[PDB]
């Protein structure tokens, strides 16, 4: 119980730094844009909105809401895993963030020049701008580190320690799910039509569609409501891209996990039933991935009927 306290202890100390350096950022940074009378280098002329993203949105959450339900467990630190659960969908801001983060990076790289420099020189600032933009990344980092250490010292399957941690892992993986799903070209249609994005990963694909039956790469994305299938190109640069190829509703999905020949393998069809015209078959690259892919698409058949 003492390293628990250790850990719990650390983590609302460090909230609280957290929330003063959000609080000073936008009082410096932020505020020369909109309210100083410098220079603005016009490549970043009123574009804070994607230097700083939505650093307001997730000042006000922990100001107004974390740290006071942090603080609810000080003297409860096995069962705080239930904070991050409840507070979930708060958490989805820092997908937002992250999402816009190598924009905001490049923004600053490219027309920012030494404005953030100066302000800081001038205004004896200790942090650099970069300093303070990387704090909510850095910050869901902590909690996942903190969550770990906690998960070391207390009993398997409570608190909701496990499940917190996993809320807190999730975050990043859909900012990189979010930043694959940005190089789908040619769908057209609506994305918030399909439902949040589970997903993406590239297979292996036998088509019954193409002029020659083999296997062909394309990357994936597994909505609630369809799965997308597309192709990764390059550019002569090296750019990738995916082109849109075709979709599937998940109400008709089925799914066949074993595959004669090969473990990584599973199929798909859609409909009542399964025919050499509708059946794809996929290999995965690695078990684990196939059954990451299974439970889910299992899953969103299940919602949808």
């Amino acid at each position: 119980a003492r390293r628990k306290e250790f850990i719990m202890a650390e983590l609302i100390q460090t909230e609280k730094a957290y929330v003063r350096d959000l609080r000073e950022c936008m009082d410096t940074y932020l505020w020369e844009m909109t309210s100083g009378v410098e220079e603005i280098p016009p490549g970043i002329v009123n574009k804070e909105l994607i230097i700083f993203g939505n650093m307001q949105e997730i000042y006000e959450f922990h100001n107004n809401i974390f740290l006071k339900e942090l603080e609810k467990y000080e003297q409860l630190p096995e069962d705080v895993g239930h904070c991050f659960v409840t507070w979930a969908d708060k958490f989805q801001m820092y997908v937002t963030y992250c999402k816009n983060k190598p924009d905001s990076t490049q923004l600053i790289l490219e027309h920012a020049g030494s404005y953030f420099d100066e302000i800081q020189q001038r205004h004896g600032l200790a942090n650099s701008i970069s300093s303070y933009l990387i704090k909510p990344v850095q910050r869901i980092t902590k909690y996942q580190l903190l969550l770990k250490e906690l998960l070391t010292c207390c009993e398997e399957g409570k608190g909701e320690i496990k499940d917190g941690l996993e809320v807190m892992l999730s975050v990043p993986k859909r900012a990189n799910d979010a930043m694959h799903l940005s190089m789908l070209e040619g769908f057209d249609e609506n994305i918030e039509s399909q439902g949040e994005l589970i997903l993406q990963e590239s297979f292996q694909v036998w088509d019954p569609k193409t002029l020659i039956r083999k296997g062909r790469e394309r990357h994936l994305f597994l909505f609630e409501m369809s799965l997308v299938f597309s192709k990764e190109v390059k550019d002569s640069s090296g750019r990738s891209k995916y082109l849109y190829k075709s979709k599937l509703f998940t109400s008709e999905l089925g799914v066949t996990e074993h595959v004669e020949g090969d473990p990584c393998k599973f199929a798909l069809w859609v409909g009542r039933t399964p025919t050499s015209d509708n059946k794809i078959v996929l290999k995965a690259s690695s078990i684990e991935n196939k059954q990451d892919w299974i439970k889910h698409i299992r899953e969103v058949i299940q919602e949808r009927t």
